[PDB]
């Protein structure tokens, strides 16, 4: 229960270029956290790195303890190169797969790995023990330093260069240039069901991702079990992840190919904007089999097309938790507070005497209910432990300021701009909110991952268009909704989840699309503390990092 993550300055070759990254004690993805229910993992980061960095435990809700969840300025200021910092990581109901990354501008893209949480002792899963389980991370690399497509893009105020490959465990495929040789292999042997633990480590897209030759039984989402089902194909969003059982039950008699292509490409509506739209591809391959049966390539999945909409949706509709004696669920039905959050992408006027390259030659922004967060320099849970004024301002809305026709298409260029600011959601601790996500139509829908820390949160309804608080909750899911951290807001659509804000503490809610976070697609719950200790949030550490 006791790791070290070295932040190394790791030189790294894909595509046939090189480049120093930051990596965790020198891999790329980085090491894996092993766990078993109801665990207290310890994490000491030493930041031997060139910058400024945050570790996060994606999914972990962390009770009491914002201390070590790492979102930069908002529950800590950074890691200073040279300096350290241990993280304590409390696992309470999360049982499944979950991820870790750096939480600090677009370091992530090199700096994650997975968590695996294992059904504590004396408990098993509620599906036959896999024969061998397999994280699957899926990721983008740039061949440019990550820093530099981040900074370009502050500077232009333009859109952010999209990823030169999708990536499997770091590796782009068969293919990209310079990457067949170190395609992601996995052995199955005839008869084996093996339990596929896929992540979407990705900064930018929404992707589907399928197995040659192999149904997917998914199994759990997030940390939590799902009502099983079976499917040729899943869509999974930054942010998320999503276990399934692959039966490995082809031929190795000759009479079938020996190798299967796993497959992912993204999901993108958006036909105006560019994406990287490379497939990635890894090699299922049964060992036991005749040389003569890996003689020609292996077989490749039917995948979605990119703008498939209905696929990408007919996916989603599957996610129902798994409600057991052995695993209940809490609905909460009696909502004390209702929000309304529409999320926009958003332009700023360009600064004075410079041109930017967003739309109307303004600069690129982002918002939720027409507030564009920006970092403080003091950390948020620093300013609201010692009261220090002046550094976030109480009072961000529960609604949207202006109603309009959120989701009609080519809103006036007059609707494109936003404001920027500070704003957090202060609550009191037992408080039942129900949150629905508004997708707006402005400068394009779009499917937002959005994401909570500190919580996870049951989704009892989405739809598209608008929507419409007097008949859509008719049909909510009451009984086994999805029980998530982060939600597929549909595109040009709603999403409505509920969760009891009973976690002491300070915790960012944000789109996990970097770009919208970094353009401000954020704002923060702040929990205050109940009655009793259990309901309070923990001291400050001795040795936070200085702001
Ligand atoms: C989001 O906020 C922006 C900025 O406050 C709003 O844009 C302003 O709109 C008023 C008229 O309602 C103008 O007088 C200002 O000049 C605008 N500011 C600009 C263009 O920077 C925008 O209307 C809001 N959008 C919503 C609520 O959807
Ligand atoms: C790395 O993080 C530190 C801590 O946030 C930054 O140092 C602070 O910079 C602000 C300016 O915004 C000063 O007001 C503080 O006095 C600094 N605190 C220190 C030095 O302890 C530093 O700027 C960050 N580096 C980069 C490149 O962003
Ligand atoms: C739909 O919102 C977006 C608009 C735009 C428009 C950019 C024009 O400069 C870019 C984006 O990044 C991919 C967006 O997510
Ligand atoms: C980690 O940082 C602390 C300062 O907070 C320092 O005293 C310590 O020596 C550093 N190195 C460790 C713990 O190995
Ligand atoms: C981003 O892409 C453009 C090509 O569209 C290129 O000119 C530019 O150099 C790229 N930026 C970086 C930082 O590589
Ligand atoms: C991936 O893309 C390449 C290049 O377009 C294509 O030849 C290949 O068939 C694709 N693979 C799959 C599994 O779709
Ligand atoms: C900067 O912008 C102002 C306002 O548009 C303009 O009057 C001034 O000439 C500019 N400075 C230059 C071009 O050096
Ligand atoms: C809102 O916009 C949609 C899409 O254009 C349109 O179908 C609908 O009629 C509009 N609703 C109202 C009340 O105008
Ligand atoms: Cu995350
Ligand atoms: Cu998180
Ligand atoms: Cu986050
Ligand atoms: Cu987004």
């Amino acid at each position: 229960t006791h790791y070290d993550f070295v932040i190394t300055e790791t030189k790294v070759t894909r595509l046939c270029h090189e480049k120093t990254i930051l990596a965790v004690n020198g891999q790329f993805p980085g090491p894996t956290i092993y766990a078993r229910k109801d665990d207290v993992v310890i994490v000491n980061v030493y930041n031997q790195g060139y910058k400024n960095i945050t570790l996060h435990w994606h999914g972990v809700d962390q009770p009491r303890n914002p201390w070590s969840d790492g979102p930069e300025y908002i529950t800590q200021c950074p890691i200073q190169p040279g300096a350290n910092f241990t993280y304590k990581i409390i696992f309470t109901e999360e049982e499944g797969t979950l991820w870790w990354h750096a939480h600090s501008e677009f370091d992530r893209a090199t700096v994650h790995g997975a968590i695996v949480i294992h059904p504590k002792r004396g408990t098993v899963y509620p599906y036959p023990k896999p024969h061998k389980e397999m994280p699957i991370i899926l990721g983008e690399w740039w061949n440019a330093d990550v820093e530099q497509i981040l900074l370009e893009s502050q500077r232009t105020g333009g859109d952010v260069n999209i990823s030169d490959a999708n990536t499997i465990n770091g590796q782009p495929g068969d293919f990209a240039p310079c990457s067949k040789e170190d395609t992601f292999k996995m052995s199955v042997e005839h008869g084996k069901t093996y339990l596929l633990r896929v992540i979407n480590a990705g900064l930018t897209n929404e992707m589907f991702f399928a197995v040659a030759g192999h149904r997917l039984t998914v199994v759990g989402t997030d940390g939590r079990y799902l009502r099983p089902f079976t499917v040729d194909y899943i869509l999974i969003s930054p942010g998320q992840t999503m276990n399934m059982l692959l039966e490995a039950n082809c031929a190795t008699d000759g009479s079938a190919n020996s190798r299967y292509y796993m497959a992912a490409r993204p999901f993108f509506t958006n036909t105006a904007v560019n994406v990287d739209d490379k497939n990635t591809t890894a090699i299922v391959e049964y060992t036991d089999a005749p040389p003569s049966a890996s003689a020609g390539p292996p077989d490749s999945p039917d995948l979605p097309a990119m703008d498939d909409i209905a696929a990408a949706t007919a996916y989603t509709a599957q996610l129902r938790s798994l409600v057991t004696k052995e695993h209940p669920i809490d609905v909460p039905m009696e909502v004390d507070e209702h929000m309304l959050v529409t999320i926009s992408v958003n332009t700023i006027p360009c600064e004075p005497n410079k041109t930017c390259a967003g739309p109307g030659n303004n600069r690129l922004a982002a918002s939720l209910n027409n507030v564009s967060f920006m970092n403080p320099t003091i950390d948020i849970l620093d300013a609201y432990y010692d009261s220090i004024s002046g550094v976030y301002e109480p009072d961000f809305p529960n609604k949207p300021p202006f109603f309009f026709n959120f989701t009609a298409p080519n809103p006036p260029q007059d609707l494109w701009f936003t404001k920027r600011g500070t704003k957090v959601k202060v609550v009191e601790y037992g408080t039942i909110l129900e949150v629905v996500f508004q997708d707006t139509a402005i400068l394009g829908a779009e499917s937002h991952p959005m994401h909570l820390h500190g919580f996870s949160f049951y989704v009892v309804g989405r739809g598209f268009g608008n929507f419409d608080k007097d008949k859509d909750p008719a049909t909510y899911n009451l009984v086994d909704p999805p029980y998530q951290n982060t939600v597929s807001v549909p595109t040009g659509g709603w999403a409505a989840m509920r969760f009891r804000a009973a976690n002491p503490g300070v915790w960012f809610m944000h789109c996990h699309f970097d770009r919208h976070t970094v353009w401000g697609m954020d704002t923060v719950f702040i929990v205050k503390n109940g009655k009793g200790p259990d309901a309070q949030m923990m001291p400050r550490p001795p040795n936070m990092p200085k702001c």
